[PDB]
């Protein structure tokens, strides 16, 4: 049971911004990385039992490929400063779970 707390009812918000605590290369596509000074932007933080496991996307947006490549990490390899969540709600996640084609 991995449920995630989003930035709103139907979800449709973002939650809030964080900064990268040190450099964390994701094991292979499964995840994405976190290199130090580098901004992220939080979309759906897993908790209540996953919270080491959080979701959203870093900071950027390079040309000729819009919109970022949202991924999932803990918490402590970032840092939370800057917040936009309107809302809270939990939203648990399917079996499915699909992620790197």
């Amino acid at each position: 049971a991995d449920r995630k707390l989003c930035a709103d009812q139907e979800c449709s918000h973002p939650i809030s911004m964080a900064v990268a605590l040190q450099d964390y290369m994701a094991p292979d596509c499964r995840f994405l990385t976190i290199h130090r000074g580098q901004v992220v932007y939080v979309f759906s933080k897993l908790k209540g039992r996953g919270r080491l496991f959080w979701g959203g996307s870093v900071q950027g947006d390079y040309y000729g490929d819009l919109a970022a490549r949202l991924g999932y990490f803990p918490s402590s390899i970032v840092r939370e400063d800057q917040t936009l969540k309107p809302g809270k709600v939990d939203v648990k996640t399917d079996k499915w779970d699909f992620y790197c084609q």
